[PDB]
């Protein structure tokens, strides 16, 4: 029927009737929820491969239509042409190609559906750079250099996707093996540890292992690994100038910048899948800027990251004996006040998350005004320290999948099959 | 035919089988997903052949457990249970049967972050009660035991279940031990403000308040669908923690303290198709109840404010962390507080370790264990407990602990 939401700390009700255009599995029954699984739903939208007409066509004159409709036309000439152009593309060479308009379109939809995504405020203010063109991984080298340098913009970051060629067979796709555009390698030490970025240490071998040479030290950016129209990957090196990195010093522990630390400052999703009336753009890196927990929470303190706490509770004096000290949560505030710290005092932006809990759930307000609804992962949203001290701690959420969307996909080296 | 876990920290993997066994709703459906929804009538009492099939799953499910399935035993206690259907319209539990229940439907609760205790339960029968004076005696024994001078038990008191829906027996208090809350005239409020309407109530139905702040309230009980009746618990019974801090001498001076045990109160044990709508358990407290919800939610107590104060925070911009780090202050005191007073309580940490433990136990050999991500993940420094990184798959199993509505709202009075 139509569903209600309710905010335990203003009464506020919401109701939600965009949850009824919704086309994909959750994962979820009356009976077993699981909204805390990683990837609860293998639903897909097409087939494994190159897909028959009677498969494509519905799933593009649904967008279609999506589209037209958007813009107060549905029925209009543009639109039934529109229909029989697409249909005619499927009939002649098996799949279809966007409008220019419809690619933005579509672009920016994927990431205001993305239910995890507390962001999403910004949603309709996004740069599409479109790279359909592109050709090699040289070209795709150079599309995201230039989306990294105008993403970074000095500091005084902006919101960029970048779009490569859609998928066609499978056996030509176009793949950022990096998980992120800017990430740090991981090192597998001889005597069992790890330096450098745990998760990684599979990636930053890859890279070792066709080619790489690597300065072996902790914040090592990694090389890209870039493969296009099915082929080989190839390894190149973002210069270092287009790279923003904001040292981490606290400001009052003097002794913090002798840690040794920094973080870099544009985070580039790479790994995601866009997909938009059944088309499939396997590589779509898209960027904005980071909610400082980000950082200082999960990169810094989870187990198999930079784990920092010991060292920094260690030259906190803190008493490390027994969890009931809350020593790892004293350490964990002051490491997040120093990541906040280091990127507002280089004038690089970020947002903390008190800021950005309160600024979605302004967005959600919003959505369903407007929209009738808003799709949103209360696991995924929901900071991972403070929780209850942020409002969408006491903001209950519906979630449910609209495309278009984005997606997660397989590590291609699971499946590239090499020459 | 299986579902698999996997811990995101660990990389181990954990295979349900007993999520087959679940046949009541979470409220997800297939395209819509209700997590973290909170809650997705009285004449609603089961009829006789809505009864037959509760029952026969629940004996069924208990001489299983017993390895007595199929015997003699299973066998007659089941056409007992029918013969008492068909001619009751209802059945009376064995003592060990309620026991079994009431251990299992807290091995059930999925939001329950506790539960690896969940065999050590200390039952207390109190279905011969009959009226709020034998309510309020069968309470203050379950708070003596339970709280035990420092060293708490975990221990329920079941009073007569249901009937036709018109002698409910209720506790109206939702926790044993709640303190008061008071709005003044000036829109400020004195104590604790959720109990608020409640405290309208009690106040209402005679209690002479002292109007402070900790104020403990009275019980407010009501046996076979009486009007509630007003009881103080002897104070010697409610175990008290002033909250001092181990590095700031002006903490004592924020003039703080919290009750020593939790014991709930307001929801309804359900065992076999009957329903047990007063059925008060306790057990001991995470430190993060009292110290990020009671304090800090700005609905609750809300001293992060006066805190950071006394901190000297910088509380002119959010991203100076001043709220973060006055919580963990806060916490730390509840936790230093309780343990120099030799009064049981767990931090998030050891909390949320110990289950991690209890579930993988649970998987080797019960085949499952159903948990609510949303609830078991404590409500500050989440993604350093290591919880946060497991994944759980949430479901409905009997016998269970469930919501039921204030008795305020549906009762008529006498
Ligand atoms: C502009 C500021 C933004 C902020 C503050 C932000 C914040 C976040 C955060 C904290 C997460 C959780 C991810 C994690 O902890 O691993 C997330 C997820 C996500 N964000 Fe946003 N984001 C922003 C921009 C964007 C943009 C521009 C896009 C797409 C064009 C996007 C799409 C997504 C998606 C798809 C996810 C899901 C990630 C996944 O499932 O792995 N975000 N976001
Ligand atoms: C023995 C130590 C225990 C600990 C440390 C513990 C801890 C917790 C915590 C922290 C919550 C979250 C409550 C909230 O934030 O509102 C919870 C929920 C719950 N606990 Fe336990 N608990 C314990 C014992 C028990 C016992 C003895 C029972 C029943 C016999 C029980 C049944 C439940 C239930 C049913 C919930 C769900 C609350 C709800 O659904 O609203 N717990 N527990
Ligand atoms: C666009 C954007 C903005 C922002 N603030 N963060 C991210 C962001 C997203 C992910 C994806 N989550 C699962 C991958 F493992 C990982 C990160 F490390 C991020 F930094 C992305
Ligand atoms: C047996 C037990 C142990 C423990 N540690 N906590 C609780 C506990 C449970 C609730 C129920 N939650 C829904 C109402 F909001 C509220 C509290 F305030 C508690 F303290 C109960
Ligand atoms: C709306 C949201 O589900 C709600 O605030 C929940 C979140 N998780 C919780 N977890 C616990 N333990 N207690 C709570 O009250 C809540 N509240
Ligand atoms: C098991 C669980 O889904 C997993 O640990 C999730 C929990 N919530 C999260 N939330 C965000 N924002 N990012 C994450 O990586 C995770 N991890
Ligand atoms: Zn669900």
């Amino acid at each position: 029927r139509f569903l209600k939401v309710k905010n335990w700390e203003t009464e506020v009700v919401l109701t939600d009737t965009l949850h009824l255009k919704s086309t994909l599995e959750t994962g979820c029954t009356e009976y077993i929820c699981m909204g805390s699984i990683m990837h609860p739903s293998q639903h897909a939208r097409r087939p494994e491969d190159v897909a028959t007409k009677d498969q494509l066509f519905p799933l593009a004159k649904e967008f279609i239509d999506q589209y037209y409709s958007s813009i107060k036309r549905f029925g209009s000439k543009a639109h039934m042409e529109r229909l029989e152009e697409v249909n005619k593309e499927i009939d002649t060479t098996s799949t279809y190609q966007l409008k220019d308009t419809e690619l933005i379109y579509g672009a920016k939809h994927a990431w205001r559906n993305a239910s995890r995504c507390v962001g999403r405020i910004q949603w309709s203010k996004l740069q599409v750079f479109d790279a359909r063109d592109c050709t090699t991984a040289h070209g795709m080298f150079n599309y995201i250099c230039n989306h990294v340098k105008y993403a970074t913009n000095k500091g005084n970051l902006r919101s960029a996707i970048t779009i490569f060629p859609q998928r066609t067979d499978g056996k030509h796709d176009f793949r950022v093996w990096n998980s992120q555009l800017i990430r740090y390698a991981g090192y597998k030490q001889p005597d069992g540890s790890t330096l450098g970025d745990p998760a990684n240490v599979q990636f930053t071998e890859i890279c070792i292992q066709q080619g790489w040479k690597p300065p072996r030290g902790r914040f090592d950016v990694l090389p890209l690994l870039l493969q296009a129209n099915g082929n080989d990957p190839e390894l190149f090196q973002i210069p270092p100038e287009l790279v923003l990195e904001v040292p981490i010093r606290h400001p009052k522990f003097e002794w913090f910048k002798d840690l040794g630390l920094k973080w870099y400052g544009l985070p580039a999703v790479s790994n995601m899948l866009l997909e938009i009336g059944g088309l499939e753009f396997s590589a779509c890196p898209f960027s904005g800027w980071y909610m400082g927990t980000e950082i200082g929470v999960r990169d810094y303190c989870d187990n198999s990251r930079y784990n920092i706490l010991e060292e920094v509770a260690k030259k906190m004096n803190l008493d490390m004996r027994k969890t009931s000290s809350l020593w790892k949560d004293q350490a964990l505030v002051e490491i997040n006040i120093a990541v906040l710290y280091s990127f507002q005092s280089d004038k690089v932006t970020i947002v903390d998350h008190h800021s950005a809990t309160e600024s979605f759930i302004k967005h959600m307000e919003n959505e369903y005004r407007c929209r009738g609804g808003c799709p949103a992962d209360w696991v995924w949203i929901v900071p991972p320290m403070s929780g209850s001290i942020t409002p969408v701690f006491h903001q209950e959420m519906l979630n449910y999948r609209l495309t278009p969307s984005f997606e997660y996909q397989p590590d291609p080296w699971n499946t590239h099959v090499w020459k």
